[PDB]
């Protein structure tokens, strides 16, 4: 069939939403994936939003995969410059029920003890050992060392639009990320067999991170704010 | 092995530019492909503006095929709504030292009597018998008869940002087109292997064309101007 929503903005206890950990709405509208007390982002946080209700990619039956458009726009308010802002957001795709994993660079996605498929699109604003220098898009299977990164310079506060497409057909999912007030734009693409990674069904969402108490700075943080966002899907059959 | 250049804007009689037919560079730093006489654009019209040197996207001694990038921004100004404009624009890659083609619906790029392959970007503005809905994106392999297309509003004499990005380990080739006035995105993209089907060196540039005398409409027109432009490739080789 045909799945697709769309939330112009956010409203207090969205039904159609799932919050986890430290994701929030504020009284203005916007999600707050990760914790921010009195317009200031804190460290040692994480959290995710999820669609309520699960999409199917695949169907088995037929075999058919499904195409899809996702669009958003997020914010990231980088406070303080030095020594490093951490860690960034991440769009993904997982099995229905998740937990959510780890903090830090793994942006809470990633669980090393029980770990479960996941496509996402990364917006990585701090280098793990594993990163090349940020911020930068990445594109992750499974992992959250990405398959393909491009660099991009943030607009910090500022607002991004983001484009992700997946065209079954050709199994190519392209992303692009346009800053309208520095009328910058940024493109990655790369082939991924979703029916090769995930099951028919699944949850969509964000999943953000600051900073990990380990790395014992608590400046090493920012915002993580999702503006709005619509979904489109199509399994034919 | 890397090549690149960048135009801010267009000078009179550029070294590194090769115009040809009714390409020509306005006073004020536009490139305009087709003619426009006293501000008004005419039918019967086309031109083409190539960067004067071959650029290599592929080593046979090797076999590896350059990755690139290239930026550029256009604006099409249509005067006569009724009964409608045509043709549109597109950038290509080809054979070095070709000559024009056919004008109206095959933007200049294609010659009936002497085949040449091409691999070609199209911003359509007029709809042949061959052709979707209009205008749109058309990803062109050897043919005007696009692989994948993907309609799209034109701003009218508005300016529009293009991003043509190429990935050779993928044989991704993603165009990413959009509006700032509008705050409008579009995006497309196709696997094509140039290696396939184009030769190891060949000439980048932009052809354009207005209304065919055979339609007998000379309101069947448009501007074609190009902006700025630059471009990047990258041969491991
Ligand atoms: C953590 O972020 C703080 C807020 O930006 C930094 O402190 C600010 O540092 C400025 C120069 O870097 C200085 O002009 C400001 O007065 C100060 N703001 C306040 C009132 O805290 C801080 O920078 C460093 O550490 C602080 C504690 C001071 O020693 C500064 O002189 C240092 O530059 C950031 N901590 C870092 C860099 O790890
Ligand atoms: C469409 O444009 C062509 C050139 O861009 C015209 O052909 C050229 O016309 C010139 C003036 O008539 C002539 O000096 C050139 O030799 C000729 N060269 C070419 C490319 O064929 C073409 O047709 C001409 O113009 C029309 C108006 C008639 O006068 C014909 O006899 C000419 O061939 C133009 N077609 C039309 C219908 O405008
Ligand atoms: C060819 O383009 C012309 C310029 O836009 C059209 O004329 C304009 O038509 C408008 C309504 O279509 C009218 O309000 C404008 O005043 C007029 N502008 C001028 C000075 O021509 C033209 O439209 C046709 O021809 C005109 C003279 C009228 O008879 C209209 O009813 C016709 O549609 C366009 N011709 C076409 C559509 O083939
Ligand atoms: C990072 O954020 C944690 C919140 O999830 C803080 O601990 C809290 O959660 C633990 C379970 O993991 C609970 O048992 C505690 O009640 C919560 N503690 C607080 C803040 O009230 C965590 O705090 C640190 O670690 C916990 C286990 C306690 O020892 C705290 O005193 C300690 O500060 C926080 N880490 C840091 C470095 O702030
Ligand atoms: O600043 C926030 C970041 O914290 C982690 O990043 C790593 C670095 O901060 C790094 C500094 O060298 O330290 C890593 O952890 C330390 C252990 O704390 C220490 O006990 C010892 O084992 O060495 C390691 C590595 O040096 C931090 O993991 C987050 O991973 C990162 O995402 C940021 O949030
Ligand atoms: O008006 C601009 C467009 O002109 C051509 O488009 C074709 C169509 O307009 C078509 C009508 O359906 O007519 C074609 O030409 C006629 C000949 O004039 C006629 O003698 C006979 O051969 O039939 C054909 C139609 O097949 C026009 O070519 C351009 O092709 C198009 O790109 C526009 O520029
Ligand atoms: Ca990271
Ligand atoms: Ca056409
Ligand atoms: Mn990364
Ligand atoms: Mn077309």
């Amino acid at each position: 069939k045909t799945i697709s929503f769309n939330f112009n903005q956010f409203h207090q206890n969205e039904e159609q939403l799932k919050l986890q950990r430290d994701a929030r709405i504020s009284s203005n509208s916007v999600l707050e994936l990760t914790k921010v007390v009195n317009g200031v982002p804190t460290w040692n946080s994480t959290g995710r939003a999820l669609y309520a209700k699960p999409v199917q990619v695949w169907d088995s039956t037929t075999g058919n995969v499904a195409s899809f458009e996702t669009r958003f726009s997020f914010s990231i308010r980088q406070p303080f410059p030095r020594p490093h802002p951490a860690d960034g957001l991440v769009f993904f795709i997982a099995p229905p029920n998740t937990q959510t994993g780890e903090g830090g660079g793994y942006f809470g996605i990633y669980n090393p003890l029980s770990p479960y498929p996941f496509v996402a699109v990364e917006f990585d604003t701090f280098r793990n050992t594993w990163d090349p220098q940020i911020p930068h898009i990445g594109i992750d299977v499974n992992s959250v060392i990405s398959t393909k990164t491009v660099p991009f310079t943030l607009d910090n506060g500022g607002i991004a639009n983001v484009v992700i497409k997946y065209d079954a057909s050709t199994k190519i999912l392209h992303v692009v990320l346009v800053f309208p007030s520095l009328g910058t734009i940024y493109t990655i693409a790369d082939i991924v067999d979703l029916k090769q990674v995930l099951p028919e069904s699944v949850n969509v969402g964000f999943s953000a991170a600051t900073g990990d108490p380990s790395g014992k700075q608590r400046n090493a943080t920012e915002t993580h704010d999702i503006l709005s966002w619509s979904f489109s899907a199509s399994l034919p059959g």
